[PDB]
């Protein structure tokens, strides 16, 4: 008699019991459950990826990366449940620390004080410093991928779209298709970037900081090129120098074809914000990715002075594919073996 939540079997017993629905997404479904061994409630997510290569790849990145990383501001993996044989394995359950909420839900429902914004932003950047120090790009930072406990400790989650950084192969054509979440996409993704540089993640953090200031997404576009309408609408027209960095003619001529747009001042958009927060926001939401602040610079910014402590902002002990779904199943099976009876 396995437990079932909302019409999905949760085959996680007997260790994990008294399940309750939390939510769902394309990845599968997440529940809370009581862990009878450690005597605490946990989060458990049911993933069913084995029919498609893309879902296999995302599952393997998530598992491999999160098992390698160990950081206070990054969700870990505590346990993985799956069948004892590849043949019988159809689902993978990933057990993780239970959190109270995520920043998406929190922003829908709660005004943050400046002290909360500051502490949240510090933790996002502290976690990101470790990620970037491992030569990894998160590539989908957004409020729903930032988890919060009842004391406002923050953990980054979802490494399914992460990649190893590859700046020498970042260049591409104009309006080239992209997977990561549209409101948090850096302008260069639409122009000339594959999102293989650390600057893509800083842009996303900037968008999250703006969202924390007002409870509303700063660049709520409707489609690939509308996203750029919103960005340019606030930042204003790019400078000559910033255009000279866009060598691709289709992207450059698109930008040249637009009427001049003035910058909207941050302090007019966010009249209640701390002026130091707005100076850091400006540096994160810099059009030219080469001029955009890096994570270690952002941590050292005056806005974060109460928390900044590089000795307590650890890095990874070392830095960190077109395989078919059959071979990816075998690699997920091997990567999850440590959690089986043995
Ligand atoms: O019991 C209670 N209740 C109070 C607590 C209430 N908590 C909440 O409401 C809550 C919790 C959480 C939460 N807590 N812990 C978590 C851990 C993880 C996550 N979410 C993730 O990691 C996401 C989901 C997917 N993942 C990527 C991924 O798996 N991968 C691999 C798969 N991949 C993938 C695979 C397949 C497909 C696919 N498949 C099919 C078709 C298409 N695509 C797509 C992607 C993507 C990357 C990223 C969230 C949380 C978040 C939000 N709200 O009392 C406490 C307990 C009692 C005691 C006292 C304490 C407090 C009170």
């Amino acid at each position: 008699g396995p437990e079932m939540v909302r019409g999905q079997v949760f085959d996680v017993g007997p260790r994990y019991t008294n399940l309750s629905y939390i939510g769902e997404g394309a990845y599968g479904m997440v529940c809370s459950a009581y862990d009878n061994v450690n005597k605490v409630r946990v989060a458990i997510k049911k993933i069913s990826p084995f029919e498609h290569q893309t879902y296999c790849q995302r599952t393997l990145r998530e598992i491999k990366i999160l098992l390698r990383f160990r950081h206070e501001n990054i969700i870990g993996i505590n346990d993985i449940i799956r069948a004892p044989t590849i043949e019988q394995m159809k689902d993978v359950y990933i057990v993780q620390d239970l959190m109270e909420t995520d920043l998406y839900k929190l922003l829908k429902t709660q005004h943050l004080s400046n002290d909360h914004i500051c502490y949240f932003l510090y933790q996002i950047l502290r976690g990101l410093k470790y990620i970037h120090s491992a030569n990894v790009l998160h590539r989908d930072l957004k409020p729903s991928n930032l988890l919060l406990n009842t004391t406002c400790d923050l953990k980054i989650c979802d490494f399914g779209l992460a990649r190893v950084a590859d700046p020498d192969h970042d260049h591409t054509g104009f309006l080239t298709e992209y997977v990561a979440t549209r409101w948090y996409r850096a302008p260069e993704i639409m122009l000339n970037s594959k999102g293989y540089t650390k600057s893509i993640d800083i842009w996303s953090v900037g968008c999250i900081l703006a969202e924390m200031l007002s409870n509303r997404p700063i660049f709520p576009g409707k489609h690939y090129l509308d996203q750029l309408n919103h960005i340019l609408g606030i930042l204003g027209s790019p400078s000559q120098e910033d255009l000279n960095c866009i060598i691709n003619l289709k992207a450059r001529n698109y930008l040249l074809s637009l009427p001049h747009k003035n910058k909207v001042p941050w302090n007019r958009l966010f009249p209640n914000a701390d002026s130091k927060a707005l100076d850091l926001l400006d540096k994160m939401l810099t059009f030219n990715p080469h001029k955009r602040i890096e994570v270690e610079q952002a941590l050292a910014h005056p806005y974060l002075e109460q928390y900044y402590d590089p000795s307590d902002e650890p890095i990874a002990e070392a830095p960190f594919d077109d395989l078919p779904k059959e071979k990816l199943k075998e690699l997920i099976f091997e990567e999850t073996a440590r959690f089986q009876p043995g």
